[PDB]
């Protein structure tokens, strides 16, 4: 039982967690890690700036950037109709950009709140290295549509830190909390101890 997702959760349907270190993206490590090649909220699309490492890769030959953020947690827990999530991802970014994606979200949740998309691109392949000695991943996050059950429900937080300095431009690394959350895909690829733990979470309702 060291695999983020067991086969007894999702079996069961039981509430999927997933969390690594904050910077687990970036640096030479064994541990799990998660990022996504592209992200949207609410239209603002983040630049693709983060040089993150996939699992088992070579740093040193580590050059362009290859991702927009980081997945530090995720929690869904599957519903009989859709299902309730929650979100922690790492962006690298300007103050000022902070500000304007808080005001961006802020004013379509006030106007419509399921109006307000987060998309995220292609996650990484290798996320955990399993118990049989080889990589794969903990939750395929690709592609994935989320918006608010409903502006009471929802609750965003975007907080500077210092886990990678400043960068020459003046861009930190920023934490966003984003809860009550859900989406209308109805299922999700995982994968638990062992790369050949392959599965699908059912998460919600499929039409």
């Amino acid at each position: 039982m060291s695999e983020m997702i067991t086969r007894q959760q999702v079996t069961s349907g039981e509430t999927i967690h997933v969390r690594t270190d904050p910077t687990a993206c970036i640096g030479s490590h064994p541990n799990c890690r998660m990022f996504i090649d592209s992200l949207t909220i609410a239209g603002e699309k983040l630049d693709k700036n983060i040089v993150a490492i996939d699992g088992g890769e070579d740093v040193t030959k580590a050059d362009s950037a290859t991702a927009a953020a980081s997945v530090i947690r995720m929690s869904i827990t599957p519903g009989s109709i859709n299902p309730t999530i929650s979100i922690t991802l790492g962006v690298l970014i300007k103050s000022n950009v902070r500000t304007k994606i808080e005001e961006k979200v802020s004013s379509i949740l006030q106007a419509s709140a399921t109006d307000m998309k987060i998309k995220l691109g292609n996650s990484n392949k290798k996320q955990e290295y399993k118990t049989d000695e080889a990589w794969g991943i903990m939750i395929d996050l690709s592609n994935l549509e989320l918006y608010p059950i409903s502006a009471k429900a929802f609750s965003i937080s975007i907080e500077p830190t210092e886990l990678m300095g400043v960068s020459k431009d003046g861009m930190r690394y920023h934490i966003i909390s984003i809860d009550g959350l859900t989406t209308s895909q109805g299922s999700l690829p995982v994968c638990c101890a062992a790369s050949t733990d392959k599965g699908v979470a059912k998460i919600g309702y499929i039409a």
